[PDB]
């Protein structure tokens, strides 16, 4: 039972070959199904879970209505197998929340939960399961972190976590964690920035973080820093957007970019240096279709020229959040960290006649060998029996 | 592989950050979960489990009429990890109960589960699940026990139980376990105090139980004893009072609070010195909503002044039973016993207009970092399709 | 990991405290519980679970229909732990089966399924679930075994299985099974006996079996063997008869008793010297009722009397087959072999107006402790919605 | 934790005895069972796994509409322990597929599951869960694999794949893979030769496939090959012909028999020299009934003449497809590779009038003690409620 080192290379990819598909709006229907939003996968040195945010209710169940709403006393953080159904018969319970992260640092798993009032949430922390620590609203306006998996490197675990406006500037705050515990945090200096939902990942003993910016920015901000928390910030310069909304592609900004800069979606991306992997939604204003870009110039430059394009979801189909995990040499026996990513198909209110909200997930996997595009979508048939 | 040794002392603490939360009668009205009332958390070194009376039925099923019956043939205690629902998929069955305690020694489970007529039942002690020990009803009056964790101490767990009246004078009795053997006991002399449903925790070696009077107190009793069985007797003597129903706040008593004395509900607390932290009901008069109360001096004073007070359930959500629980160093690394505790949120009858009763849990511990109140309710929609 | 010795004296005992309640039927009106008849528990040196014959069907659904139906291709023989309810989502799969036997060496688990056709079954024997052994009808008349545990002395475990007429006379063999493998049988010379579904239990290193005479028989006849199968024969000889139906008790036979002998249920008695543990129905006549009472003469005597009577079931309550199942010191740390019995409670056809027919079951074990009578019936309320 | 040798010769068998059933589509009239087809068994050093590929449904719900469909995306490879049904509450995610293999090779599980378009389908590999390699189609035209179990010696695995039309020539080829890691494969040069679905199994360090011919051949192909994959092929040249459809027993061919040639079904046999076990169906014309056969020559030999038929499932009852298993001497203990079967038992669409199709299974091993012939059929009855 060892730490995981985390200072190897990202493994570099040339496309990517599909991992997972759990189904679970389809299977719902008729299965006991947890209503979830807000799912995401990360590993440990053996296996590779699920996590989401559950609204306290079963799909096709009355107690699914509302289900839209962000934020109750209900939502918990819970994870299974990766690819399986969130069911209460399969899931094990990690915390009370309406914003988490977790990440396996190679002997335990710490997770991170945010509950109670928007006026002061606390994020409460455990590792193995043990509460280790909390961290409370220190702007007293809807504390918020990750809903992905936080990065771990030589035994220190970190994350992001944003207080304040998410239509204006807000207070965006690192954490260095180890076994549970918060031994360092900074707050980033980012005048004009807005920083949420930040997808991080390690990459030769450092964290590289790409977020969302919901107030003025259709590219998407980055962070970046070491295991003492020395950071430097941007914006994804390309001009092949990455948020939702957002506008055509076209000449892009290392600062943010305010056509359709209002809003956004969680998302990631894979930085090879002065290139990137980028994923997105295939449709520039709503939550449609999903796609893999390669822009080998794209992290530093404007142009909106790219290489490779490796459709995910039909820009017919719904998608939603996504997030980046990686897969650590301690668990594949690669020389690299592999990049992996994962999509949340998001079905229901607003855009469907439901009384309810919830999602489905697929996930892929870096490779270098061959791999297709396609489109592998939610799939279920709405409106259901109860609504 | 080792006994909990259960010498360190209770860890002081300044708030309670939220620890789980299952959701059972929301997602019952749909998945197949256990009606169930009187629920509890114990450890052991390795995990921490939800116990539990079922009604040997589901909810929304017409075998839940009728189940605000305490007592029948078909109540089990059974056990799942903390924060899952109870389901029939995710239990493991303990014994055969409508009473019950159960607590781990480090090395394996001691269950304690009392099924039987009411003028003769008897308690069935097992140790890793294989019958151990039996104790029968010395007054042949509803011989009931904890409905909480038992302590654990070097290798010896101690709980409290109670046989004759709930509206008078009673007999409790002390007892020493090893290995689920009864290896003693001892009649607490106790005339003019009423102790039931013991909530039982060790702190430096010793035993400390605050309970229920159902008798003729509005505040809390409460008895401690060493290894040996050698105790203290008392009543908590804030003017905070613990129990419910009870009066309006006011100069309390070292003895048994007359007012509003009569029935009452399972509670606890944690003893610091003179100071007590209390957690109890928000109304006087019914089983609805919950909070902590840090009163520096509330063990030994009778004034009706405190320092913290702590919001866990809204006035106007339901409550019910609540308990402590410990975390012991053998499973947190710390060198102290850490606090937690349970609330039961109960639904149904007498209160609701509906054919079953039925209960969920929150759970919390005691942490020194910073905490927020809020409320944490049951959330179900009532009343289902079956009632 | 070590082969259970055997070797120990069957534990004496003055009462039998409630091990395990499964609630299937009152559970499977809503939940997805197996339709099962014939369980029996079986232990190892780590656990004890619950054998039982599946219909291939789930409670309240159209496929339980005609279930009173003894043999179909559809049975099969699965388990799960003990106490809990059968179901698809926590039972492991044994073999094909519409009569079984199973018990555990100490290493690893032996199951013997019997399917086919009437006129020609098989008997599968597996050894860590995998197939190690058959045995084909010898007599082309129902090969049939045990329904309920296997015995094992020393690494070889015994059984008893029949071929030919319910209602005459049939043919009877021994078994002697070494790590799934039959090692060694022999034909009962027993004219003017009828055996089947025989409860069999180790004690000195020998074996005692109770068993069902369905020919003409109201008392149950019992062989007993050494591991070189070198048996003896013969009947319980108590005025307290055992089998259902029976007549009232009177001067009974160490023969087969004449009156009422026809037909019969599955049962079980513990032998301890000339003293016997009867367990048996309550209703000469129906499948009611159960009670365990204490004969001190009745293995060699033929008067009715008798010492100790405890209540198990009311005779207003339905009960079924019942068998015995020991817990071996290697369990339980005990310097005896520890006996327990568990009884099927069977609801639905022929006595009640349904379309199905299914059991839930119950267990108690010896103890020397306090103990006391109740009823712990099925408690369904039928007929279900799919009546 | 050993890879398995494989250089032992496979077990003479005399009969098959039933190994498993699950009943799944019976318990799915109520139950949450997956919408499943192309179901086979695998083994490791310590279990055997039924794998299948569901429709991303479950039975009984509106999502199962349609699901006489081959591809889609929502179709996912997982797998549950043999015996069971293929639940969400009991089932392991292994990949996103609507063509797969899987085998242990004694250290780990190599999974390969066939998703994308027709035109463009890739395999992703795994080697304990974790991505291993890719490979993508060769002919654009539907790359299909076996849909049974791939074979391991010494630390290397097999299979054989095919890409090209299903009514013609079409191109196949052989695949060596170590740990998840293809190291060699080589295309059989088969002109007039047809192979899809092979069913292969090692003996004596070497390994066979009997697979399906659909462009032109009743009778089945077949393909050897060392570890080299230096091979041989040819076709069972047995007159008892193998596939379905196929013409009425006759003299047969040792090349492609052109009669009722056209379509198919996949089907295994196991060679003993120049004896064949063959396992069919019962019907010429559609997939009903199925039979084993043990022909002493029938592997070279011409003539319809055979010493052994065992029924299986009866004539009147819906069959499908069929496939081998092993267990190895590191599962078993005996000194050679034991040989097991399955067989698919298809209902509903197209032969019923549903709107969904699904299988259950049925599973045997061989042995040389006494077996019987019978009939164990799906069981279910059509149409369910939501035809
Ligand atoms: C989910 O919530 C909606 C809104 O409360 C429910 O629809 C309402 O039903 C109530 C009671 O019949 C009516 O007073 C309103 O007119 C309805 N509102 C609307 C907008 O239609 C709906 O019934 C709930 N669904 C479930 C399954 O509980
Ligand atoms: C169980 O089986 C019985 C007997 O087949 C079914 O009752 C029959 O229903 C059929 C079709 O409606 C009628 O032809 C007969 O008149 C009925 N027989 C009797 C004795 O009532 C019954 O419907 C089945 N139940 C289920 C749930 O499938
Ligand atoms: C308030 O909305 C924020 C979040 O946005 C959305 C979304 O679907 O866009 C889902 C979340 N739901 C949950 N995490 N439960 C949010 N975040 C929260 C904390 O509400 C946003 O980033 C602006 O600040
Ligand atoms: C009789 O009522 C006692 C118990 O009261 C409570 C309650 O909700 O107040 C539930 C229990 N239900 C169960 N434990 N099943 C009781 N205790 C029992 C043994 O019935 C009380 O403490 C008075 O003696
Ligand atoms: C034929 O009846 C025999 C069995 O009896 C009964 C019963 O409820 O009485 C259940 C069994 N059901 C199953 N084991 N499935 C039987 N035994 C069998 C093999 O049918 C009897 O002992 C006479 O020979
Ligand atoms: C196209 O049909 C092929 C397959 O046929 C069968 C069938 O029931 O006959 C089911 C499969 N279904 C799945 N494996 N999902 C097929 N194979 C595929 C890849 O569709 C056939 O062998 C001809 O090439
Ligand atoms: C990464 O960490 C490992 C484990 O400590 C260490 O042995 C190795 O030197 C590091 N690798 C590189 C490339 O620095
Ligand atoms: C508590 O028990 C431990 C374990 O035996 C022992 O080593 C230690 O001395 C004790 N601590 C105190 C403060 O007495
Ligand atoms: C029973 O078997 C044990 C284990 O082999 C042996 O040591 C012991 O002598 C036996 N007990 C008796 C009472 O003979
Ligand atoms: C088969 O493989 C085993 C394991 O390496 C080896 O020891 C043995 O010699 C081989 N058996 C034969 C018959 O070659
Ligand atoms: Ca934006
Ligand atoms: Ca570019
Ligand atoms: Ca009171
Ligand atoms: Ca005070
Ligand atoms: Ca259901
Ligand atoms: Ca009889
Ligand atoms: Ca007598
Ligand atoms: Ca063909
Ligand atoms: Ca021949």
């Amino acid at each position: 039972s060892v730490k995981l080192a985390g200072n190897s290379s990202l493994c570099p990819v040339s496309g990517w070959a599909i991992y997972s598909k759990d189904n679970s709006v389809r299977i719902g229907s008729k299965g006991d199904v947890f209503v979830i939003r807000e799912p995401f996968i990360s590993c440990s040195p053996l296996e590779c879970r699920t996590f989401f945010l559950t609204q306290g209710a079963l799909l096709n169940d009355k107690h699914s209505n509302g289900t839209i709403k962000d934020r109750s006393p209900y939502r918990t953080l819970m994870s299974c197998p990766i690819g399986e159904v969130p069911s209460p018969y399969n899931s094990r319970f990690e915390s009370v929340a309406w914003s988490a992260s977790a990440c396996h640092d190679g002997i335990n798993w710490l997770t991170i939960g945010i509950s109670g009032p928007d006026n002061g949430a606390v994020a409460v922390l455990k590792y193995n399961g043990i509460i280790t620590d909390t961290i409370k609203s220190w702007r007293n306006n809807i504390l918020r972190t990750q809903e992905s998996e936080c990065a771990c490197v030589n035994g220190s675990c970190f994350t992001v976590m944003t207080d304040g406006p998410s239509n204006g500037q807000a207070s965006y705050k690192i954490f260095r964690i180890e076994k549970g515990k918060i031994v360092k945090s900074v707050e980033m200096n980012a005048p004009n920035y807005h920083y949420e939902e930040c997808s991080c990942y390690p990459d030769s003993s450092e964290i590289t973080c790409v977020c969302r910016d919901n107030w003025h920015g259709s590219n998407r901000p980055w962070v970046s820093f070491n295991q003492n928390l020395e950071y430097q910030i941007g914006y994804i310069c390309s001009g092949i957007f990455g948020d939702n909304p957002r506008p055509n592609d076209k000449t892009g900004s290392c600062g943010p970019v305010s056509s359709n800069g209002a809003n956004g979606v969680k998302g990631f991306s894979f930085k090879y240096g002065n290139g990137v992997w980028i994923g997105r939604t295939k449709s520039i204003s709503s939550r449609n279709g999903f796609e893999m870009i390669w822009d080998p110039n794209g992290w530093t430059g404007t142009d909106n020229n790219f290489s490779i394009k490796q459709d995910i979801v039909g820009i017919n189909e719904w998608s939603g959040y996504s997030g980046s995990f990686v897969q650590h040499p301690e668990l594949t026996g690669l020389d690299c960290i592999r990049p992996c990513f994962w999509v949340e198909l998001i079905r229901g209110r607003p855009k469907e006649n439901t009384i309810w909200t919830s999602g489905s997930s697929i996930s892929f996997c870096g490779v270098n060998s061959d791999t297709v595009g396609w489109s592998w979508p939610d799939g279920a048939e709405l409106p259901f029996t109860i609504d």
